[PDB]
């Protein structure tokens, strides 16, 4: 339908690396600009269009079910196809991901009313605490 | 007019780059430090002072009518002057960027509640679809 | 409470940078991306989880009184410890950094609405300008 009137959410980019790259655009600023979702607001009158686009950091997303392996791609960080694993350890959760990186994985746990994440590659963990609001 | 009390938006920001040459900055930080734009508050009280900076993804606007060429200056992108034409190809948006580069153009139109951009370069298509949220 | 159900705002990341390097992660994200603070949204149902997290830039605060050395590391830029005086010349408000880098400081003052701000660093020069909202 002719009419593009409305605000409206980026669900995929699909080749825009490739799109940069016929647009000699340099390796520095095609890694980041990929990494970003942008987010259209299209005011439109019969011809005239008024186009206004946000852009924002993108959306790293992990869906998985406990006890089944599934194959996950981090787009977001270094794009191995690890495949994932996640268990109950009490209600703890710790997850094993299969790749070229040892003792590679994380364990997210909640204490009363903030979130607790520890993400841990060979010896080195990151220690991350969330608040819910 | 020493009272500096309030939120504050950048209008202008000149010779950044050369700034943050001067600083042994990375050349990829660099390109993604001028992209943003940032907005500081400044709590203030006789000489003390409290500054909050938050730095932001500046935003692409691009408004157009149909059936009249109008000068683009893709910044977002590759910085290059282009001169754009859109016309009515049925319901979709076709437009023809005529510049430095030759098959450069996109062509946007909507399908029931999702928003098609496809972005083409020579031979490389960039997809993107957005929904209407 | 196995149960993660709600909407997570980061209070802490710690080592994030550490994790990331032995990721093979790139200088130039690893500083942006410990720049960066992440928000989680976790939907779940029994087994199944939907974790999502999308990052946004740190704020960075500088507080300080006038005639009062300060201690100022400047994180989000150059990462460098500075010894910071700030002192009044007229209106204006200027400021000398002491540390690797000579002739760096800077200095901000308003004229009317708008906050003019000057970096300095050596020979170059950035002039910001910002606008009350």
């Amino acid at each position: 339908t002719r009419d593009q009137n409305g605000t409206w959410e980026m669900e995929s980019n699909e080749n825009f690396e490739g799109y940069m790259k016929a647009l000699d655009i340099d390796f520095a600023t095609r890694k980041i600009a990929v990494r970003l979702t942008q987010t259209k607001v299209i005011d439109q009158d019969g011809d005239n269009f008024k186009d206004k686009t946000t852009s924002t950091f993108r959306n790293y997303d992990v869906d998985f079910t406990v006890g089944v392996e599934f194959d996950e791609y981090t787009k977001s960080l270094d794009n191995r196809h690890v495949k994932a694993l996640v268990t109950w350890e009490g209600d703890v959760l710790v997850c094993v991901q299969k790749g070229e990186k040892e003792n590679r994985g994380w364990k997210k746990w909640i204490e009363g009313d903030k979130l607790y994440l520890e993400l841990t590659c060979g010896d080195q963990v990151c220690r991350q605490v969330f608040k819910k609001k």
